[PDB]
């Protein structure tokens, strides 16, 4: 598919996962990805700094073929978890010689007071117990900033069918979310335990589990 | 389908849809409307074409170009449609023509395609937990829902309750949507017994519209 154009490439830069930052054991990525690389130019140079101090364990993806006969090149910064959650900016300048001038981005955690998320268990609607699939709600609130990672289990297994909302901004400028497992009515009603956790930089140990069963 | 070539020195068409409330109440009035913006003053005349499922329609009201602060103009062409027509699944398409554009831009939006679902409505009231705060969470769970437009409202005794949040709908695994409304209300008027409805307008409702109500 012919799609050229000319600044130059356009630069994309976007945070770590939340789950990465907040446990030690997860490597946390800042990732700079640049689209619109030509084929008389498709070469490309990261430059990487943090509070303005360049680094140098950037490593390259190989150069992926675009629908559109433009290139896709990605760079990947490990990042220190307490950089990350300590509001260190992180900067990618980005050179190809279809730009002039070095396109910089430039990233950083959402800033102001982290705030503890509530976590309460809702369990389904009496109407709901007619269906052979019932609904466990996870309601999440008062946390900020908006980065949380939500998951389920039942006897220390992951419940894999469940499905979260985004985070929306509360009247107060928290952020809340909701998370509906869904089971088979019988597994509720037999009484299994199931658990919400919730992995947030304002929690102790950044987790909490709030348990839900008939 | 391969795209159709864009240019930055032409100007940019934005199409966009009737709110879901517009569709589902004859009372409203759906309209589709087409903006331009980026028409340079050197060719600053804009030519609306209007189709509904490839038909030429002429009803469109066409505004003014109005001049923004950046030295562009903006242009905007209404279509009013009618709610079955929307909801029938009919594809309006917006053509614009402008001597900067190698040839004119089209714009198509419909409802998005797929047999309709009905909103299973379930109303949950705050965690125990929760009835230690000032302020306490009453839940609406609407699921099952296909397409993703709906709108969802809260009220008390026939007067609307307005302190409430409602998540984006999402995708669920079965195909369908879901989402949740938040109603933010005080402990004391949960407690006392007030009774609180959660209101959904969807297609694939009987009369577009359920209500689901919740207290102590
Ligand atoms: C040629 O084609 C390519 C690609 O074509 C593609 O394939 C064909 C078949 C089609 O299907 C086509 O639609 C496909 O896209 C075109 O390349 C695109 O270029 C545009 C820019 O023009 C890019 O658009 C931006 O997208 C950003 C979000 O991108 C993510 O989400 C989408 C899915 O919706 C994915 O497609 C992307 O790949 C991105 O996905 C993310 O990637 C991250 C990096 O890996 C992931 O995070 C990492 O994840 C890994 C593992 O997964 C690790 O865990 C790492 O730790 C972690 O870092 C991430 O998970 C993943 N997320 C998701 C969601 O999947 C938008 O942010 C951005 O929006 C801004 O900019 C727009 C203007 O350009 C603007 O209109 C928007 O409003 C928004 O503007 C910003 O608004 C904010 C406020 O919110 C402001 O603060 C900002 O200042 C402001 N910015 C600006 C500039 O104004 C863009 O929309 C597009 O993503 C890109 N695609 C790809 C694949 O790269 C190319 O354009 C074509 N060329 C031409 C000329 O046509
Ligand atoms: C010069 O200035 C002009 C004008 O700007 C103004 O003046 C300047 C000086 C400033 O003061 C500025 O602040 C002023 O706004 C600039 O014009 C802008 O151009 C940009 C594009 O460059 C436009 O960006 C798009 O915005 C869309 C969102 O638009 C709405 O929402 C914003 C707020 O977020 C509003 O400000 C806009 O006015 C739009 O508002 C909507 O208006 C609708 C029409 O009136 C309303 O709907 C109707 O409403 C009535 C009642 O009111 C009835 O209900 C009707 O029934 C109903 O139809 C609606 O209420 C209202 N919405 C809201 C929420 O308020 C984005 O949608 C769009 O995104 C798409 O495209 C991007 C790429 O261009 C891409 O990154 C996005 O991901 C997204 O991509 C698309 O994704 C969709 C699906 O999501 C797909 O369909 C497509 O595949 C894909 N498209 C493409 C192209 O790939 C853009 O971000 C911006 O709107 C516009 N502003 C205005 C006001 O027109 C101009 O840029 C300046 N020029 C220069 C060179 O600087």
């Amino acid at each position: 598919c012919p799609a050229p154009e000319l600044g130059g490439p356009s630069v994309f830069l976007f945070p770590p996962k939340p789950k990465d930052t907040l446990m030690i054991s997860r490597t946390p990525e800042v990732t700079c990805v640049v689209v619109d690389v030509s084929h008389e130019c498709p070469e490309v140079k990261f430059n990487w700094y943090v509070d303005g101090v360049e680094v140098h364990n950037a490593k390259t993806k190989p150069r992926e073929e675009q629908y559109n006969s433009t290139y896709r090149v990605v760079s990947v910064l490990t990042v220190l978890h307490q950089d990350w959650l300590n509001g260190k900016e992180y900067k990618c300048k980005v050179s190809n010689c279809a730009l002039p001038a070095p396109i910089e981005k430039t990233i950083s955690k959402a800033k102001g007071q982290p705030r503890e998320p509530q976590v309460y268990t809702l369990p389904p609607s009496r109407d709901e117990l007619t269906k052979n699939q019932v609904s466990l709600t996870c309601l999440v609130k008062g946390f900020y900033p908006s980065d949380i990672a939500v998951e389920w289990e039942s006897n220390g297994q992951p419940e894999n069918n469940y499905k979260t909302t985004p985070p929306v901004l509360d009247s107060d400028g928290s952020f809340f979310l909701y998370s509906k497992l869904t089971v088979d009515k019988s597994r509720w009603q037999q009484g299994n335990v199931f658990s919400c956790s919730v992995m947030h930089e304002a929690l102790h140990n950044h987790y909490t589990q709030k348990s839900l069963s008939l």
